[PDB]
């Protein structure tokens, strides 16, 4: 959630443009809404505990 | 309508910061959310044809 609130500050000063670097320290990268700093410029890097790749996290979310 | 639609995607792109200067071709700058693109950094004109700096108009706000 803080996250969010700094992103959209971020976002709305123009901190996200290409020279910027942001970490997302966290183990839920994809859980936040990434598709507004996304084409900012800025790289941001995280971390992702749940692997969307696995079969086994696959076959969980298509009953999920 | 269709500038806000317009504004929307210029700060989405990022084409709002300084650099940039964009003209409303219409008698109602005011009329539109300018707070988005405000803090951006590039340069904004337009036209007002309400003046609300008139004692007339400013009257006619008060009941409005």
């Amino acid at each position: 959630d803080k996250v969010n609130d700094i992103v959209d500050q971020v976002i709305t000063i123009g901190k996200h443009v290409k020279g910027y670097h942001y970490i997302i320290a966290n183990l839920g990268f994809t859980d936040g809404d990434l598709l507004k700093i996304q084409f900012g410029g800025a790289e941001v890097s995280g971390f992702q505990i749940v692997d969307y790749d696995d079969s086994l996290v696959s076959k969980f979310i298509e009953r999920w």
